[PDB]
């Protein structure tokens, strides 16, 4: 129903959606910072500048840009790490990532976790693991 949510949210019933309505859209899920993190992802849709965006460039703003694999995979895999994150650190490693997907047997996991983390560091946070994604 992603659809299904962006007339749902055009109370108006028009079939179309703005800077406002988008900011509540997000803001529905978190507070962090949407009112700035949309104005950069909104202006990036929005060629023009009109301040108002359509289902179509809703439904391509849902993603980022242009491509999408799963957000809800994305939305999902955030999730699951903090369900199972009950130690309270908000970030994670590849040992640790490697250590509970080990788990499962999939250790190719490692070694997209390794090339994802071009930095060497050898951990990732939460706002690091979300914007990877994007
Ligand atoms: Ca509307
Ligand atoms: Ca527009
Ligand atoms: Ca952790
Ligand atoms: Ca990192």
């Amino acid at each position: 129903m992603a659809e299904a949510l962006f007339k749902e949210i055009d109370v108006n019933g028009d079939g179309a959606v703005s800077y406002e309505e988008v900011k509540a859209f997000v803001s529905k899920k978190r507070a962090i910072k949407n009112e700035q993190l949309l104005q950069l992802i909104f202006k990036s849709i929005d060629a023009d500048g009109n301040g108002e965006i359509d289902q179509n460039e809703f439904a391509k703003f849902y993603g980022s840009i242009q491509g999408q694999d799963l957000s809800d995979d994305k939305i999902g895999l955030k999730v699951l790490y903090k369900l199972m994150d009950v130690d309270g650190d908000g970030k994670l490693t590849k040992e640790e990532v490697t250590s509970f997907f080990k788990k499962h047997g999939i250790e190719k996991v490692a070694e997209q976790v390794m090339k994802a983390d071009a930095n060497g560091d050898g951990y990732i946070t939460l706002e690091e693991f979300l914007e990877f994604s994007l």
